[PDB]
């Protein structure tokens, strides 16, 4: 068995981090990654998503082309050009990675972990036993798929991985959830020309986000061409010879249940969840503790319940983002190397940006969050709803939302949430202030910058 | 004579928001304005500039889109067309901004102010004398022009307001300065077509903004298309029959000047400088003090020599920025009117961004204002330059630039520059943190935003 200090299993956002961490601080750690490095995020997640993103963007703008003084321009997009090119970058990062990685003198162990009975903590990679005082699990996730159990025929369609792979821009698609990626899902399809449609649950998406971002969003999506299905389900998906055909129903409360077939779908995607990557670990031989649905369990400091395992990440199911991944491997490090025994992650204030169109940026709590907390007495909240001076010269609307959230007699501001063009860029700062625990007087003792839809943060009344 | 509580000199910026606040307060103003109300921003300043600056930002990304996938455009532009819109624009403003002040009860007296003879101060607006015990001149500034005297042929050029009366997109532009305006004024007119030479004094532009912004906005110029002409001055202007011939001189130190015909000007615009609006005021009646140049002096408190009477704006020389206007104006009725003994404007960690491309955003001190305060020994810089990874699939490229400036130990953050994609919406945040008191560690233990272009400067090392 070799040993090593650190022992992180999963080269992925958080599994990196605290390894290139650990190395710095004088460590001797070895990254094991079954796949491809840079994890879910440079391979299937953040960065083939942007790209996607930023071309969608390029459709919506030529539309306003004319509106500028220029001509039209048809717009036959050709999908492979931007796919092809997308695929290079990736492998471009991977090879980056690599590097980075040796650089730092991490070892790679590649291949696929799996703890062992071994009293002391330690696990077997193609047949070759390595351990350490220390050994981070960070294997992230991955999609939920239906059952045929449940969903008869749910196989038949694909996951946002099936759609890193489509080489070809289905004509109708059909997504199926109400998170973040169904939604963006929905907006780079429909903005590159499928004709979409977003099957919710409910009446609205990102319903977990603030009630005027679940609101605006459900409108934008219209606004724009998605068609969105509420109250529907898929009850079964069949292979027709003209493509799929979706056996929805829609209980539209206070209605009668009514059963609907959309055909010809080309596309079918799963936007429903993220399912922990733990049973392959053989995690039950140490008795690591998981929740019922796989996810491993860990305390403030990432600590499982056994002495020289920690998570981070995807797989312990909080706050699923590659910054709250890095940064929490990264405390880690210090935590274990540096000998700073309360470098922890703080999961209050974490700022996040869905790439619909608009963008939505949002920081801290929501108003039912506030008011849960201090009580109805001590939240004010102001919003705003305006149209970006972009607009002023076109047909083509889009509009912009802020609303700040604040709480007690000093006003803290404990919540920006907003959606609009340049909401992308626009949040970091703010989070910074937020996180630094900024009151509503010192937002509006920053001189603004004009013009810019940021100004209209500090300028709230 | 009339009296009111507070009389208003000057219906721009600054001028509108201190009566504005002052009527919100009880108090009776009447805003005496001499041609159209907005000022020099809504008119021929921050609305019409972003406006064209839209355009400019539309035409540079049609070259992007055969890189995403799409089909060219050949793009025969289409001056007239926006600039009816954008002029449209500026009607509605006006409109909107009239109802306002009615609306507020704002007695707006239409004409030109000029002080009177009168022992307490007073002021005849077209025969009629009007007086209260707090007069505000805020009269702004206008475009400095050369004299016949010294440049030969100055006034056959136009400047920012003849460019906003521009009919047609010249096909040969030669812009003369260094400045934020003109710096905007040669991207516009060359990303929209024209075959620009911006004539500069030195070897870069903004040359007051911190070193890597001077140099990285020369670079981006140039690489884009602009001809940058250094050293060089206009030495006279000629009109010929194929258009404007100037004479300019190379005075490269090191070498021999050289003299240089620049023939088929169609437009030669000047940019050197804002010229204050005081003379026609009759500021003498009352010995109101003034600076060499024209522009009124004040104390902190925006206090002129006078009692009951103050300045703000551009009128008296310092930031000259719409926000600044504004701020002064707003803090000046609280000052007055709730009788708040230290609302005064803080001058320092005030944001600005230059809509150049990319555009430029920046606040707090400059390297070397932070050296020449704090002393070599005790200033660390942060910087990064990457490529936005908008252009990880394009053959056009711009980068991004990031600096940060620390002071002292704790390394509080007193400067933020950066050039790039989206710079423009991420200022204002940040200089709210910066304006908080922000330090490096505030800024790193704030989680990121991935993918975005801000997320670098929580990330810097
Ligand atoms: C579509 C889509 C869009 C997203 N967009 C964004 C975005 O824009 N920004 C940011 O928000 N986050 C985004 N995310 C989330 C982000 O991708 C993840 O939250 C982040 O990737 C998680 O980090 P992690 O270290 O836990 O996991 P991961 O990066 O998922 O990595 C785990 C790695 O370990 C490997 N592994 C697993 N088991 C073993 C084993 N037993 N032995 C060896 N190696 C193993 C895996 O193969 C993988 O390489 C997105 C996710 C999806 C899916
Ligand atoms: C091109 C160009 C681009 C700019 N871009 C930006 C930008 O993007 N953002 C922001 O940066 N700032 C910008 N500015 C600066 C901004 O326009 C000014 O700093 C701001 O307009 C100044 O406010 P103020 O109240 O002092 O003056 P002003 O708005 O200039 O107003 C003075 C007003 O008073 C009137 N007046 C003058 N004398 C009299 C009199 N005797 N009696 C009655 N009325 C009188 C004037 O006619 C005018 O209507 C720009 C300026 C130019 C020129
Ligand atoms: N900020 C976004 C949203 C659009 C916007 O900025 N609109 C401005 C552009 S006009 S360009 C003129 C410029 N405006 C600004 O700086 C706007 C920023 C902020 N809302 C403010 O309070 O000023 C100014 O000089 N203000 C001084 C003053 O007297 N201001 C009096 C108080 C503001 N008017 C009340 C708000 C609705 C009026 N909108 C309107 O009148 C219509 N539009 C506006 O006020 C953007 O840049 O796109
Ligand atoms: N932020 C700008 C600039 C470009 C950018 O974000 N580049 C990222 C995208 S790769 S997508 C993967 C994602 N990257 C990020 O979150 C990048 C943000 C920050 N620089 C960081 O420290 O991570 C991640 O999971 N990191 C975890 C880790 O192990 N990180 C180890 C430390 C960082 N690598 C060292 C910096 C150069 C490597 N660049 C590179 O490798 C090349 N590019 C990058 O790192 C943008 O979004 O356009």
């Amino acid at each position: 068995v070799a040993s090593y200090d650190y022992l992180v299993i999963g080269g992925g956002s958080g599994g990196l981090e605290s390894a290139w961490r650990a190395a710095e601080l004088g460590a001797r750690a070895a990254v094991v990654e079954s796949h491809k490095l840079g994890g879910t995020c440079v391979n299937v997640g953040c960065v083939p998503k942007k790209v996607m993103w930023n071309t969608a963007v390029h459709s919506e703008f030529m539309h306003d082309h004319a509106d500028y003084g220029f001509p039209s321009c048809e717009g036959k997009f050709n999908w492979r050009v931007i796919k092809e090119k997308r695929d290079a970058y990736v492998s471009r990062l991977n090879a980056i990675y690599q590097n980075n990685l040796t650089k730092s003198h991490i070892e790679i162990i590649r291949g696929h972990a799996a703890f062992t009975s071994d009293p002391k903590p330690t696990i077997e990679v193609s047949g070759k036993k390595y351990t350490a005082p220390h050994i981070l699990i960070a294997t992230g996730g991955m999609p939920s798929t239906p059952h045929e159990s449940q969903i008869p025929g749910a196989s038949l369609g694909i996951t946002s991985d099936g759609f890193f792979q489509l080489e070809e821009l289905p004509g109708r698609s059909v997504i199926v959830g109400a998170g973040y990626i169904a939604v963006e899902m929905a907006g780079i399809l429909s903005a590159l020309g499928s004709k979409t449609s977003l099957m919710i649950r409910h009446d609205k998406v990102l319903r977990s986000f603030d009630s005027m971002i679940s609101t605006n969003c459900t409108e934008e999506l219209e606004n724009a061409g998605v068609e969105v299905l509420k109250f529907s389900q898929v009850k079964e998906v069949k292979k027709t010879l003209s493509g799929l055909e979706v056996s929805m129903v829609t209980a539209v409360p206070g209605r009668l249940p009514v059963m609907t077939m959309i055909p010809d779908v080309d596309c079918l995607l799963w936007a429903i969840g993220r399912v922990p990557n733990t049973k392959d670990l053989s995690l039950n031989k140490l008795g690591i503790q998981t929740d019922d649905k796989g996810h491993i369990i860990v305390d403030e400091f990432q600590n499982t319940n056994v002495k020289g395992i920690y998570a981070v990440g995807d797989v312990c199911g909080k706050a699923l983002l590659t910054p709250v991944a890095i940064a929490a491997g990264r405390k880690l490090a210090h935590r274990l190397f540096e000998y700073k025994e309360d470098s922890k992650l703080d999961y209050n204030n974490i700022p996040t940006v869905v790439f619909s169109h608009p963008p939505i940026g949002t920081v801290g709590l929501t108003e039912d969050e506030a008011i849960h907390k201090y009580g109805i007495e001590n939240v004010k909240t102001y919003s705003t709803s305006f149209t970006p001076m972009y607009h002023a010269v076109t047909k083509r609307k889009t509009k912009c939302v802020m609303k700040m959230v604040c709480a007690n007699k000093e006003e803290k501001v404990v919540g920006i949430h907003m959606q609009g063009l340049g909401c992308d860029e626009m949040l970091q700062g703010f989070a910074v202030a937020v996180k630094m625990g900024a009151t509503k007087a010192d937002f509006d003792n920053t001189v603004a910058i004009h013009p810019t839809s940021s100004e209209e943060l500090v300028t709230l009344r």
